[PDB]
């Protein structure tokens, strides 16, 4: 009685592992596998980390929305509109995880114009 | 005598169709065919469309068919001849649905040579 049904209850008789091995077996035997795999995804790490991830937030454009808008699109490159809305939607994050030098560069720019910036 | 291997030779004992039923049985039984749908294609069609599909047409090569021919084959890679005929068959579409940056890149190139281009 080597029916197909009996084979069904057979797989439901063994452990998942046994099922993995089986499937894996046939896969090779009948050669019905896309032996290749693809996904790409990972993220290594190790002591001795750097500190060049500063976030520049914009609190108040101040009485110089003009210069600000410039600094914005200038630091990013978003459409005039997008930039406008951004500022108009204050507070708004200008940059995230950028080099300190860059952060302070724009920061000083905001100050020169007379705007309120946030560094975190 | 229900070994993993014995099962392998079992699948190679029946027809493909009969096997399809086998595999199918388990699929339904263990219901191992219904675990949400993370994604597959991911590309719906809704408002908020982009504008990066510009067409660069060539109207007149001008008094610089040489430079033009270069720009042509350079932007495409068609045989010297093909390119020649193309230009000689003006007007001729250079590119279709290409990035604006690219469109303007060749455009400026044509201008540098002194040719008439069309952007649509």
């Amino acid at each position: 009685s080597i029916t197909k049904d009996q084979i069904i209850e057979a797989v439901a008789a063994m452990s998942v592992m046994d099922v993995v091995e089986l499937i894996s077996a046939m896969e090779e035997k009948f050669g019905v596998s896309a032996a290749a795999a693809v996904a790409v995804a990972a993220g290594p790490v190790e002591a001795a980390e750097e500190k060049t991830e500063f976030d520049v937030i914009l609190k108040a454009a101040g009485a110089n929305k003009v210069a600000v808008i410039k600094a914005v699109r200038g630091a990013t490159g978003l459409g005039l509109k997008e930039a406008k809305d951004l500022v108009e939607s204050a507070p708004a994050a200008l940059k995230e995880g950028v080099s300190k030098d860059d952060a302070e560069a724009l920061k000083k720019a905001l100050e020169e114009a007379g705007a309120e910036v946030e560094v975190k």
